[PDB]
């Protein structure tokens, strides 16, 4: 299926609602349901990749058009003062689904570690 | 306006680099926050993530990969995180975009 079956493949089908902030042939953003931070979105790829680890080299400018998304969209809902941007791989990152997706957290300062 | 960064990728001061190649290179976190900590940054000085510009998607993900990659040979075989600070709230430290990388440990939610 295109996107894949993850959550997150359902989205970009818009088979399931989701808050969007931007969409265009290679990612879609969206706001995070259970939100870390005053604002909390997700930029995803629409092909699938299951995780970080396993993209391919040719999967390197839209891993980057993912971050460029990512500062485009935190600029536009005003985070002026600065944004976190994070990618988890598996168990030890923390990742609980399998499709690449990059979090930008802003709107309170950001501690450090980063978890 | 050089940055700490700018005299690791002159060699002008020690580091511990992992990886290197034209456009990027890989080194240890000299503060690390977990037992596996290291950084990917572009030779090109980009000051923050907020003014890297669309031509700069490419390097931007060749980071990533090197990132990815890099983790796999460090055995970061339980996962890792990847970190991208911008600004005052992001907690940026150096005016250099730096893409930080940790594992070892069992990353915890929230990411600060
Ligand atoms: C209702 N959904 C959720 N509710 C609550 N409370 N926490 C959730 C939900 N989904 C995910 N998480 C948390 O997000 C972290 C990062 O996951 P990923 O985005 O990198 O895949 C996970 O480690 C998590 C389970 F702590
Ligand atoms: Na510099």
């Amino acid at each position: 299926r295109p996107g894949g079956d993850t959550i997150f493949g359902k989205i970009i089908r818009k088979e399931i609602p989701a808050k969007i902030i931007f969409e265009d042939d290679r990612c879609l953003a969206f706001h995070d349901i259970s939100p870390q931070a005053p604002t909390h979105f997700l930029v995803i790829p629409k092909k699938h990749i299951s995780q970080i680890s396993v993209a391919e080299d040719d999967d390197e400018s839209l891993l980057g058009h993912l971050m460029i998304v990512g500062k485009k969209c935190a600029a536009d809902l005003g985070l002026n003062k600065g944004y976190r941007m994070v990618v988890n791989e598996g168990s030890d990152g923390g990742q609980s689904v399998y499709h690449v997706h990059l979090h930008v957290l802003g709107g309170r300062q950001m501690h450090w570690p980063p978890g």
